[PDB]
């Protein structure tokens, strides 16, 4: 039991993922300019954004965003079902993904496709995808928090490494159709963030459509194959041993470096 | 099973300590103008200074000090073994003892006897003490490391509060026969220190007895009822979480207030 699915050297979840899906997305994927896609590292805000961007269209009635499932609402392309649905869907299409740019289907870079790419301390993605993954059944999971840490400061958990995926994304901050937020921006400044997707779209709203958009996406709101059915706390802070902070820190300066370090809004 | 030895509102280990025996400590035990004592808040770095005063008696020889136990060399005058000792011993006496003052002997606050208070950074102590007692048998040990550093917080633990310990000894700093050290300054310039508690005990030394004893005594020479055998790891800050730094630095900014911050060597 190896217990991943290595793809041109990213790992994916055992399930819901086929090799010759992954050739497809990148290979034979067709991206239409009317589609608005969501780009994150696995546990950076996608469920969040996504239900923002379900609610600025339902104009704030919670109905269908409460009784669809997320991956009905914005499937993963790279996934089978999602894959399966995407195809055959109307345009214009939501969806997500969690891929890196040299693996997004080909078609996009091509598009006038609206991409929003939401990032967030990796800290907290690390902390997040811990406790996450540790209650996945058929996952290979970590024998302690050292290791998970160890695995997560070298790429080698799912998806790969967030560092690398962050450099690769990051040359399209300036394209017009590309949209870069930061989750700490979306917690902090629900409201300015949604004025920010709201023109970027392109998208007007009447003050009371705001208001319960504003209402239904905020981050009390937003609160609410299982290992642990029980499951189904705190801040990095809360986890980090202070010699991973400083590590930690150590690391992020030695290959966020190349990059303007005012593009990382945490300390 | 309550665990632990309460007396005078400071916890004790089960074994080895009796009510009267500390009740005699307080009202009976005479100490002698000749004695050197060792006062230290547990897991402070008795030994070294213990083993670095009989280095100093033995002028190098480190063979007495290789056959005799620590218990032996320099006993503590709260334990029945030591109480016992200590009393049918021939002055000059060497002992070491973790009471807090308002237990200490009476007899003491009368004397000239020379004591040399040992302080360490808080924040290894209680590092240190976990993985210590966790590792002795019959004494009450913690659920888990959470708990336990909320005991040491609020002073709970064997010989009660770290900051009461040192608060109720500070008031001494400034007595001719009182010498006041830390475990940071012993560890990074054993010789300055030992020059210290040379002159404070008024012991002088020929040069060759002193590269003797500075080879004996230094951290690489140191390093050298168990629940395992086995046992019979890095710093504090591989252990605490960011979170707990930040606590602790808060409480012990709160507690320590009322004296001069430049007491305490660590940052
Ligand atoms: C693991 C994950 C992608 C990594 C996410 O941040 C956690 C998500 C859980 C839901 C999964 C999704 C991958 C594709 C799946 C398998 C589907 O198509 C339906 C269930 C979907
Ligand atoms: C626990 C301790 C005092 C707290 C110390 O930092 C760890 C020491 C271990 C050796 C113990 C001593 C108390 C008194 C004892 C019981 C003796 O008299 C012989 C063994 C001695």
């Amino acid at each position: 039991s190896d217990d991943f699915l290595w793809f041109e050297g990213i790992a994916f979840p055992t399930m819901g993922f086929r090799s010759e899906t992954l050739r497809k997305v990148r290979d034979e994927f067709v991206i239409r300019d009317e589609d608005v896609i969501i780009l994150t590292y696995p546990k950076s805000g996608t469920n969040w954004l996504a239900e923002i961007l379900c609610l600025m269209h339902s104009k704030g009635d919670a109905k269908w965003i409460q009784s669809v499932p997320i991956w009905e609402r914005s499937p993963w392309v790279e996934s089978e079902i999602g894959y399966t649905a995407l195809s055959e869907t109307e345009s214009p299409r939501l969806f997500s993904s969690h891929l890196p740019i040299q693996l997004f289907p080909k078609s996009f870079f091509s598009s006038k496709a609206k991409v929003i790419y939401l990032m967030r301390n990796p800290r907290d993605v690390l902390v997040s995808g811990y406790f996450f993954w540790k209650n996945m059944k058929f996952i290979k999971k970590p024998k302690s928090w050292e290791e998970y840490f160890e695995w997560f400061c070298q790429g080698t958990v799912l998806y790969g490494s967030w560092f690398d995926h962050i450099h690769g994304w990051m040359p399209m901050r300036e394209e017009k159709n590309f949209l870069l937020l930061s989750y700490e921006e979306l917690k902090q400044d629900t409201g300015r963030t949604i004025e920010k997707i709201c023109q970027f779209l392109g998208k007007t709203l009447e003050p009371e459509e705001l208001n319960l958009i504003l209402k239904n996406s905020s981050f009390q709101s937003m609160k609410e194959y299982v290992v642990d059915k029980t499951q189904l706390s705190g801040d990095w802070k809360n986890h980090f041993t202070v010699a991973q902070a400083e590590d930690f820190d150590k690391l992020f300066q030695e290959k966020m470096a190349d990059l303007p370090r005012e593009l990382f809004p945490w300390e």
